[PDB]
C-alpha cells in the first residue's frame, strides 16, 4: 500500500556529474566516456559558432570531484557543448540518449557545482515546460529514466521562464518547446492536463482502495473529449485507451467507464473528499509508472 | 523557483543494499563494513509471527542458514547477533562501497528519503516524514522489508529508519538502525493499529514561509495571535501543539521574509477556518506538512521574491 511520487535510483547518474567553468559562468556537465556534455550557454544576439571559435581547450575548466579533467577538444551540437576530455569516466553506465514526448515522466538529479543535491520526479508538460525546482547554478542538471540496467538520458536543464517553470533540451541539444537559449522575451504557452495520466492515477487509487468516485456509467470517446476540451484537458486518443488496457483488466473498470468518473469529477469536483491524499486530479504519473509502482520493478 | 518534494541522491545507499534469505523468507539488508543489518523477523515463519520467541528461533540457527547476496556475489556469514528488532550478520567481506555514515534516531515531524528495495535491488526513491503517530505513509509492497530511510546532509549518510511492517490502514512501521521501533509497535502479528494522526504544525508553517519566498502572499492577514490562542484553535483541527522550540526553529525564515512566527500562525488559523477557496499554495490544494524548516532553507533560495 501507499502511492508516492517516486524517482528512479540516481546512483548511476551521480557518478557522471561534473562542474564546468568558463570565465564567469559555472554550471553542471554530464561526463560519459571521454566527453562532457553541458549547455552551450557556458561560453556566454549570441552567434554561438563565432563565440566558440575564440575559445581554446584550456579556457574550459572541468572538475570531477576533487580532480581536474583536461579538455582536449570541443564541438557544438545544437544547444549542447561537447567537451572532449583526456580521461574516460570509469563510472560510465550503460546509456542511450532519448527524446521524450509531452506527458512522459522522468527523474531529475538537481546539481550545483557538479555536486548532486536532490532527486525528484516530474513530467514533460503538454506546453513543453517542466515544473521543476531549480536555483541559479542548476543548469546542466539532467532528466533520466532507467529501463532495466540502461540509463536513458532525456533532458538537460538550460533555463527558467518568468512564471517559474523550466526549459531545456534532449541530450542532442534540441530544445523541448519553442524556446531559445538566450536573454529574450519568451513565455510558456497555456498548459493542459495530461488526461491519460489522470486516468492512470484514478486506476492507482482503485488499486489502493479509493472507489468513492466510481459510478455505473460509461461514455463514448467522442463525448468524453467534448467534455475534456472544455476543462483544458488533453484529447484522449485510442492509443491512450489501448495503453490503459492492463489497468482496466486488473481493476475490472473499462477505460470509458473510468472516463465517465473523470467526467463527473470535472463537472462536480471532489466535494470535501480526496483521492490518494490529493484534493486535485494528479497528472504526473504515467500508466507505466502506476504499473511499476504497483508491482515492484527493480534496478 | 519551484517547490518539489525532493529526496536525497540515493547512490551512497544503493551500494549498501543486499538480499537476505533465511529458509522461505527473503528480504533486504544494509551492508556497512563487514556487517549486514536486517529485520530480525527474517528468521520467522508466518505462523511464528503471532507470538514469536526470537531468542529461541535464533539459537536454532547457524551462520550457513543465512544466505546473503550482494549483486551476483554470495557473501559468507561468519557470525550473528541480535540487537533489539535487528539482526546483525557478520560477513567475511567488508563493503568497498561503504560510505561515511551515522545511525540517528529521528523525532516525529522529521523528514527522510526512502530507497525502496525488493530482492536486494533498489527500485525507487521517495521523500517522507515520521508522522506524529510514529508511522510513515510509504509506498511498500511485500518483499520491501529491510528498505532504509536516510538523510545525506554534507558527505555523511544518516541512517534513521529500517522498514519492518505494514499496518491495517496501509501505513508503515519500522525501527531505527539499532532495532528500536518508532511507536508502540511490535514485530509481531498482533492487533495493533496506528493512533489517530495529527498535522505537523511547524512543517505547515515552514511550507507557508517557502510560499512567501516563492512570491505568494495571498493567505496572509493583518492579525497576530498568542501561542496559547493559536494552540487552542490548532487542536480543534487535529494539528500538533506548536511549542516555543518550534517558534525558535522558525526564527531564520521569519527574519528572511519579514513575517513574525505568530503572524504566520494567524494566517494558518485563517486558512483552517476558510479553506483555500479555489486557490493553491505551491501547487497544492491542501496544507503540506512533510517539509521541515531545515528542508525549506535547503531547497528555497536565500532571496525572497
Ligand atoms: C533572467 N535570468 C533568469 C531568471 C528568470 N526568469 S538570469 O538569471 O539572468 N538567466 C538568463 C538566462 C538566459 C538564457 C538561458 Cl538559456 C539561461 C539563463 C540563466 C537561467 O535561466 N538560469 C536558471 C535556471 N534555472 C533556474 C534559475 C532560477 C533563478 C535564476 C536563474 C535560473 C540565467
Ligand atoms: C498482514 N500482513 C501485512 C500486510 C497488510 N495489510 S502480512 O503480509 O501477513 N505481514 C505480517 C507481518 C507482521 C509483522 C511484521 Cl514485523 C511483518 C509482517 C509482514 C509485512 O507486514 N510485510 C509488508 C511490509 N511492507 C509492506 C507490505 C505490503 C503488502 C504486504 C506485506 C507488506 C508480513
Ligand atoms: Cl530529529
Amino acid at each position: 500500500s501507499g502511492f508516492r511520487k517516486m524517482a528512479f535510483p540516481s546512483g548511476k547518474v551521480e557518478g557522471c556529474m561534473v562542474q564546468v567553468t568558463c570565465g564567469t559562468t559555472t554550471l553542471n556537465g554530464l561526463w560519459l566516456d571521454d566527453v562532457v556534455y553541458c549547455p552551450r550557454h557556458v561560453i556566454c544576439n549570441p552567434n554561438y559558432e563565432d563565440l566558440l571559435i575564440r575559445k581554446s581547450n584550456h579556457n574550459f575548466l572541468v572538475q570531477a570531484g576533487n580532480v581536474q579533467l583536461r579538455v582536449i577538444g570541443h564541438s557544438m551540437q545544437n544547444c549542447v557543448l561537447k567537451l572532449k576530455v583526456d580521461t574516460a569516466n570509469p563510472k560510465t553506465p550503460k546509456y542511450k540518449f532519448v527524446r521524450i514526448q509531452p506527458g512522459q515522466t522522468f527523474s531529475v538529479l538537481a546539481c550545483y557545482n557538479g555536486s548532486p543535491s536532490g532527486v525528484y520526479q516530474c513530467a514533460m508538460r503538454p506546453n513543453f515546460t517542466i515544473k521543476g525546482s531549480f536555483l541559479n547554478g542548476s543548469c546542466g542538471s539532467v532528466g533520466f529514466n532507467i529501463d532495466y540496467d540502461c540509463v536513458s538520458f532525456c533532458y538537460m536543464h538550460h533555463m527558467e521562464l518568468p512564471t517559474g517553470v523550466h526549459a531545456g533540451t534532449d541530450l542532442e541539444g534540441n530544445f523541448y518547446g519553442p524556446f531559445v537559449d538566450r536573454q529574450t522575451a519568451q513565455a510558456a504557452g497555456t498548459d493542459t492536463t495530461i488526461t491519460v495520466n489522470v486516468l492512470a492515477w484514478l486506476y492507482a487509487a482503485v488499486i489502493n482502495g479509493d472507489r468513492w468516485f466510481l459510478n455505473r456509467f460509461t461514455t463514448t470517446l467522442n463525448d468524453f473529449n467534448l467534455v475534456a476540451m472544455k476543462y483544458n484537458y488533453e484529447p484522449l486518443t485510442q492509443d491512450h485507451v489501448d495503453i490503459l488496457g492492463p489497468l482496466s483488466a486488473q481493476t475490472g473498470i473499462a477505460v470509458l467507464d473510468m472516463c465517465a468518473s473523470l467526467k463527473e469529477l470535472l463537472q462536480n469536483g471532489m466535494n470535501g473528499r480526496t483521492i490518494l491524499g490529493s484534493a486535485l486530479l494528479e497528472d504526473e504519473f504515467t500508466p507505466f509508472d502506476v504499473v511499476r509502482q504497483c508491482s515492484g520493478v527493480t534496478f
